[PDB]
DNA sequence: CGTCTTATGACAGCCGCG
DNA sequence: GCGGCTGTCATAAG
C-alpha cells in the first residue's frame, strides 16, 4: 500500500515525521529538509515555474530552512517579493507525497484519555498541578483496550484494589453499569505511588504512543496537568518523553485573574474532543460538561454518585474508578455517532496538512490550493498584510408580519461556492473592471449588458471564460464531495419515514433486522418486507437509519462549511489570497440573483395566476424564497383534496412540473446578460408548509426577519409521516432561552399553527397556572461569562456592567473566601435567575456555572428568594406576545362585550 | 498562528417630559 | 418614573 504520514513537525533544520511504511509498520524520520523559494527574474530567464498571474520566477534552493528564512527576512528589508511556501512543513508533505493519499484508519494509533484528582480545596490547577493524579483511563484504538491506571495511596487516603466484577453488576445489584461491550476491554493496573504510577504510565507512553490525542477537555485540563505533576516530580526532562521527539512548549495566558497553561507536545496531533464538537456539531449548547453532552447525544443517564467529587474516592473508590473508566467511554460512543475524528482525518489528508490544522479552514484552504498549484508548476504569492474593513453581505427582504397558511419554499444548492463557480471568480482569472449601474437596474434587467467577453458580477469585476481558476477548480472537488453524502442523508431520513409509518401496526412477529445499506433508497422488495416486520425488529432498523442519517449529516455540512470558509477566507485579511473586490463580486451577485429571481418567480405567477402585481414572494434571505400558496391552493378550492396529503402532493406537483423549469428560465437568462462561464444556478424545492384540513390552524407566520415559524409537511423530496414544525430565530431555537420554556413556546407555535386560537389560549392558561412547580434549573436563563473583570467595581457592578454579568458579581460576594463552591471560568455559561426585591444577595440577580447546580452554600437562598413573576413575563409572555401579535392571535381572551351574557 | 455579513432582542443609560 | 433611542452583548440566519 501506499505510504503516509502521521505526525510533522519543525524543528530548527530538521523536519521531524512519523509515518506508515508500505508494510504499515510505523516508522520515524528525521530529515534535514531542503526547502525551495522563488523570485522574480526578466522574462529572458529560461525557467519550468510561473506565478499565477504568469510571470516568470527562477527556483532558490536553500541549504536549510534557517537559511530559507534568513532570506524571506532580506526580501523584506529590500522589499521585494519572496514567492512560495513559507510554511516548510507543508512543503515536506507535499514534496514527499505527491500523490491523492489514500490511509488506513487502522493503523493510526487514535488514543483517548481522561484523569482524576482529588482536591479538598476546590479545583485543582494544572499550572500549579499541586494535588495528586489517582486515576487515569486510557483508551488506545489500535489495542481495542481501556488501560485503567489506578492509585491506592495517597495523602487523601488508602483504598482498595477496584472490582471489575462489582463494576460489571447493574447499579440495581449495587453494580456500576460498566458496558458489556467494554468489559472485556479494561486492562487494570494498580500502583502503591505516584511516582511508580506515573513512571509506568511513561513507559506505556513510549510503547504506544498516540498519534491523535482526544478526549474531553483534555487540551486545558488533562494534557496540562499530567505534563506540569510529572515536571515537578521528576524533573522536565522526563515531561518532554510525552513528546515523542522530546521538545514541548509551554503558552501561559495568565486570564486577569488566575493562571492558565498550554502545552505543545511535538510529534502529536492533538485534536480535544470538546473543540471538534464546537466546531463540527452546529449546536450552541446550554453547557459543555461531558454529562449534559452525553444526555443530549446519546439519551443516557448522568453518572451517579451520592457527596462532591472532592471526596468520592473516600467514599466509594469503586464508584471512582468506574465513572472515570465510562467518561473516556462516552467520548467513544459520541464519536461513533457524530464521527468528527474520521472527518478530521479525511480534510486532514486531503489538504495534506497537520490533522489539527482542521480547526482552521485558511489553512486547510492554503494547503489545498498550494498543492493545486504546484502539479501545475505554478508559483504561489507571498501572504502580504492588510486593514480590516467591512464590506457588504448577503440580501435579507423586509417580511409584512403576519400569518402564512400556505407557504412553500426554495433554496439556492451552495450559492456562494456555485457563484464563486458560474462566474470564474478567482485571483487570477481577473480581467478587469466596468461602469456598474444602480443595482436595481441588473435587478430590472434595464442596465446595459456589462460585458459580451468577460463573466461579469454586478459588482464591476469581469472575470476570463477562456482560462480555469484555482479556486473554482478546487472549490468544485469538494463540492461534489458536499453532494454526494448530502444524497445518502437524505436517502437515509426518507427510509426514516418509510420505518416510522411501518411501525403505527407492527406485524405480530419474532423476526430480523434487515441487512441494507440506509443510504440508498429502499428498493420495492424491501419496503414490501418491512411492514412484515415487529417494533422490535423496527426500532432497531429505525435506530440504524438514524445513525446513517447523522453520519450523512457531519459529512456534509462539514464540508459545506469548509467551501463557504473559502468564500470567507477571500474577506479575512491573513490569507493569502485575500482579495475585496472577489469578495464582493460574491455577495453582489449574490443580492441581484436573490431579487431577480424573486421578480421571476412574482412574473410567472401572476401569470399562471391571473392577476397583475401580486406579491408571492412574501420573504428571501441570501439565497431563499418562501412562496405564498394561497391563491394556487384557491385555483382548485378546500372540497377536491381529499385529505392533507392531496394538497401537499399537488404542491409538491406544480413546483416540480410548472415552477421549478420557469425559474431555471429566469436564471439562464440572467446567466446570459452576465455573460457567465457556466450556468450553475439551482433553486431545489425545500419546503411545503400548512394547516392540517378543515382545521382552525394558522399554518405559519412571520414576525420580522429571520424570525418566522412554520407546520411542515414535505421537506426536500421528504414526506414526514408526523408534521414537523419548523421554526427559525423564535426563542425556542436560542441557548439562551430556559429549557422549559422553549418546550412552552414550541408547544403553543405548534397549537397555533395545527389546531388554532381555541387550543393556544387552553395551553396558555395551563402553563402559567404550573409554572411556580417546575425546576428552577429547567427555567433558568443562560449566558456566557465574558468580560467579567472589565465590570468589576473592585466586588460590585460597573458602569453599563449587563444582567448576568451583575449575576455573577453577586455570585462571587455570596461565595467569599469559601474554595470549596465552584468558581465561574471566564467564557464558559452561566445560568442566571431574577431575584426578588429585598433578598440577602444585595442584586437583583445570580448567575452559576451551568451544567452544574448551584452550591449548597446558597442554594436554598436563591431557591426562596427567586423570583417566578419576572422569569415568566420576561421570559415567556414577552416572547409569546411577539409571536401572537405578528399572528394576529390572542393568547387570552378580549373584553366580551358579550359577557352580558354570562350564565 | 487567523471564514464572512445581516439581523434580532434583553438590557443600560440617556433624554425629554407641567 | 416611564416610552423612544443608541449602543453593547449574546446569539441567531444565512
Ligand atoms: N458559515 C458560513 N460562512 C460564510 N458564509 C455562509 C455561511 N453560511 C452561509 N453562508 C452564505 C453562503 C451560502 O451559500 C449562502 C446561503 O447559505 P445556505 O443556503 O445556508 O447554504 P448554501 O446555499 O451554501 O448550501 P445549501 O443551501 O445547499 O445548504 O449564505
Ligand atoms: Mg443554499
Amino acid at each position: 500500500m501506499k505510504e503516509f504520514y502521521l505526525t510533522v513537525e519543525q524543528i530548527g533544520d530538521s523536519i521531524f515525521e512519523r509515518y506508515i511504511d508500505s508494510n504499515g509498520r510505523e516508522r520515524t524520520r528525521e530529515v534535514e529538509y531542503k526547502p525551495s523559494l522563488f523570485a522574480h527574474c526578466p522574462e529572458s530567464q529560461a525557467t519550468k515555474y510561473f506565478d499565477i498571474y504568469g510571470k516568470p520566477c527562477t527556483r532558490k534552493l536553500f541549504a536549510n530552512m534557517r537559511d530559507a528564512s534568513q532570506w524571506i527576512k532580506r526580501m523584506e528589508d529590500i522589499g521585494l517579493e519572496a514567492l512560495g511556501m513559507d510554511d516548510f512543513k507543508l512543503a515536506y508533505l507535499s514534496d514527499t507525497y505527491n500523490y491523492e493519499i489514500k490511509y488506513d484508519h487502522t493503523k493510526i494509533r487514535v488514543a483517548n484519555f481522561d484523569i482524576e484528582v482529588t482536591s479538598p480545596d476546590g479545583f485543582p490547577e494544572p499550572s500549579q498541578a499541586k494535588h495528586p493524579i489517582d486515576a487515569i483511563t486510557h483508551y488506545d484504538s489500535i489495542d481495542d483496550r481501556f488501560y485503567v491506571f489506578d492509585l491506592l495511596n495517597s495523602p487523601y487516603g488508602n483504598v482498595e484494589e477496584w472490582s471489575i466484577e462489582i463494576a460489571a453488576k447493574l447499579q440495581e445489584q449495587g453494580g456500576d453499569e460498566v458496558p458489556s461491550e467494554i468489559i472485556d476491554k479494561i486492562i487494570y493496573m494498580p500502583f502503591d505511588n505516584e511516582k511508580e504510577l506515573l513512571m509506568e504510565y511513561l513507559n506505556f507512553w513510549q510503547q504506544k504512543t498516540p498519534v491523535i490525542l482526544t478526549g474531553w477537555n483534555v487540551e486545558s485540563f488533562a494534557i496540562p496537568y499530567v505534563y506540569n505533576r510529572i515536571k515537578n516530580i521528576f524533573g522536565e526532562s522526563t515531561a518532554k518523553r510525552l513528546s515523542p521527539h522530546r521538545k514541548t512548549r509551554v503558552k501561559v495566558i495568565e486570564n486577569m485573574y488566575g493562571s492558565r497553561e498550554i502545552i505543545t507536545l511535538f510529534g502529536i496531533s492533538v485534536l480535544d474532543y470538546i473543540d471538534l464538537y464546537k466546531k463540527f456539531s452546529f449546536t450552541n449548547q446550554p453547557s459543555y460538561s461531558l454529562d449534559y453532552i452525553s444526555e443530549f447525544e446519546l439519551n443516557v443517564g448522568k453518572l451517579k454518585y451520592d457527596g462532591p467529587i472532592s471526596k468520592l474516592r473516600e467514599s466509594n473508590h469503586q464508584r471512582y474508578i468506574s465513572y472515570n473508566i465510562i467518561a473516556v467511554y462516552r467520548v467513544l460512543q459520541i464519536d461513533a455517532k457524530r464521527q468528527f475524528i474520521n472527518l478530521s482525518l479525511d480534510m486532514g489528508y486531503y489538504a495534506k496538512i497537520q490533522i489539527q490544522s482542521v480547526f482552521s479552514p485558511i489553512k486547510t484552504w492554503d494547503a489545498i490550493i498550494f498543492n493545486s498549484l504546484k502539479e501545475q508548476n505554478k508559483v504561489i504569492p507571498q501572504g502580504r498584510s492588510h486593514p480590516v474593513q467591512p464590506y457588504p453581505g448577503a440580501f435579507v427582504k423586509e417580511p409584512i408580519p403576519n400569518r402564512y397558511k400556505y407557504v412553500m419554499s426554495f433554496d439556492l444548492t451552495s450559492l456562494y461556492p456555485s457563484i464563486i463557480r458560474q462566474v470564474n471568480i478567482s485571483p487570477e482569472t481577473i480581467a478587469g473592471t466596468f461602469k456598474v449601474a444602480p443595482l436595481h437596474d441588473y435587478i430590472n434587467a434595464v442596465a446595459e449588458r456589462p460585458s459580451d467577453v468577460y463573466s461579469c458580477s454586478p459588482n464591476g469585476m469581469m472575470y476570463y471564460k477562456d482560462r480555469d481558476g484555482v479556486v473554482p477548480t478546487e472549490i468544485t472537488k469538494v463540492f461534489n464531495q458536499r453532494k454526494e453524502h448530502k444524497g445518502y442523508m437524505l436517502a437515509a431520513q426518507r427510509n426514516g419515514e418509510i420505518i416510522k409509518e411501518a411501525l403505527h401496526n407492527p406485524n405480530l412477529s419474532v423476526d430480523e433486522p434487515l441487512d441494507v445499506d440506509y443510504r440508498f433508497d429502499f428498493s420495492d422488495e424491501i419496503k414490501e418486507k418491512i411492514k412484515k416486520l415487529s417494533a422490535k425488529s423496527l426500532n432497531e432498523m429505525l435506530f440504524r437509519a438514524q445513525r446513517t442519517e447523522v453520519a450523512g449529516m457531519t459529512a456534509q455540512i462539514n464540508r459545506k462549511l469548509l467551501i463557504n470558509s473559502l468564500y470567507g477566507a477571500l474577506g479575512n485579511v491573513w490569507f493569502r489570497y485575500y482579495d475585496l473586490r472577489n469578495a464582493t463580486a460574491i455577495t453582489t451577485f449574490g443580492q441581484m440573483a436573490l431579487q431577480w429571481i424573486e421578480r421571476k418567480v412574482n412574473e410567472y405567477l401572476n401569470e399562471v395566476c391571473g392577476t397583475e402585481g401580486e406579491a408571492f414572494v412574501l420573504y428571501g434571505d441570501t439565497d431563499s424564497i418562501y412562496v405564498s400558496a394561497d391563491k394556487i391552493i384557491d385555483k382548485v378550492g378546500e372540497s377536491k383534496f381529499r385529505d392533507t396529503n392531496h394538497w401537499v402532493d399537488f404542491l409538491d406537483k406544480f413546483a416540480r412540473e410548472r415552477m421549478e423549469p420557469a425559474i431555471d428560465r429566469g436564471f439562464r437568462e440572467m446567466c446570459e446578460y452576465m455573460n457567465n462561464k457556466q450556468h450553475l444556478m439551482f433553486m431545489d424545492r425545500e419546503a411545503i408548509a400548512g394547516p392540517p384540513l378543515g382545521s382552525k390552524g394558522i399554518g405559519g407566520f412571520w414576525t420580522g426577519k429571520k424570525r418566522y415559524a412554520l407546520n411542515v409537511w414535505d421537506m426536500e423530496g421528504t414526506r414526514y409521516a408526523e408534521p414537523k414544525l419548523k421554526i427559525m430565530g423564535l426563542e425556542t431555537q436560542k441557548s439562551s432561552t430556559p429549557k422549559a420554556v422553549q418546550k412552552a413556546l414550541k408547544e403553543c407555535i405548534r397549537r397555533m399553527l395545527q389546531e388554532g386560537e381555541e387550543s393556544l389560549q387552553e395551553y396558555f392558561k395551563e402553563f402559567e397556572k404550573e409554572f411556580r412547580q417546575l425546576n428552577y434549573i429547567s427555567i433558568a436563563s443562560v449566558s456566557s461569562a465574558n468580560n467579567i473583570a472589565k465590570y468589576d467595581v473592585g466586588g460590585f457592578p460597573g458602569p453599563k456592567c449587563p444582567f448576568h454579568i451583575r449575576g455573577i458579581l453577586t455570585y462571587n460576594r455570596a461565595i467569599k473566601g469559601n474554595i470549596d463552591a465552584p468558581q465561574v471560568v471566564e467564557g464558559e455559561k452561566v445560568y442566571v435567575l431574577p431575584l426578588r426585591e429585598g433578598n440577602p444577595f444585595g442584586d437583583k440577580c445570580i448567575a452559576w456555572p451551568s451544567g452544574t447546580e448551584i452550591t449548597d452554600l446558597i442554594k436554598d437562598d436563591v431557591l426562596h428568594w427567586m423570583d417566578y413573576t419576572v422569569l415568566l413575563e420576561k421570559t415567556f409572555i414577552k416572547p409569546l406576545e411577539g409571536f401572537t401579535s405578528a399572528a394576529k392571535l390572542d393568547y387570552e381572551k378580549k373584553a366580551s362585550l358579550f359577557d352580558m351574557f354570562d350564565f
